[PDB]
């Protein structure tokens, strides 16, 4: 018979995470409610990139006041890899490294359906 291929068939649990949709929206509330000043932000690896291997955290609560350049810093500190090499942070896959951009303004425009702010990091997009 024709059974189709899933997609993504990692381990049961790869990482001890697992959030749900529902879940994520109930994270969320949680953090927005006890953290009102903080915002959960989640970085993933570019599925491109080679270069940069996965952060220690995936997952960071940062202060809303923070800025894009700022939580590069820290990106770049949370790296496994040590490297001070150029990269970019890029939010919901698409939005540039806007150094003057607090986290703030950037969870307001790029707040995804289950409440996080999704960043993608790459050292150089397309390499060159």
């Amino acid at each position: 018979g024709s059974m189709p291929p899933p997609q993504k068939i990692p381990s049961v649990r790869p990482f001890k995470q697992r959030k749900s949709l529902a879940i994520r929206q109930e994270e969320v509330a949680g953090i927005r409610a006890k953290f009102p000043n903080k915002i959960p932000v989640v970085v993933e690896r570019y599925p491109r990139e080679t270069f940069l291997p996965p952060l220690d955290k995936t997952k960071f609560l940062v202060p809303q006041e923070l800025t894009m350049t700022q939580f590069l810093s820290i990106i770049r500190s949370r790296m496994v890899l040590r490297a001070t090499e150029a990269f970019y942070l890029l939010v919901n896959n698409k939005s540039l490294v806007s150094m003057s951009a607090t986290m703030a303004e950037i969870y307001r425009d790029y707040k995804d359906e289950d409440g996080f702010v999704y960043m993608t990091y790459a050292s150089q997009e397309t390499f060159g």
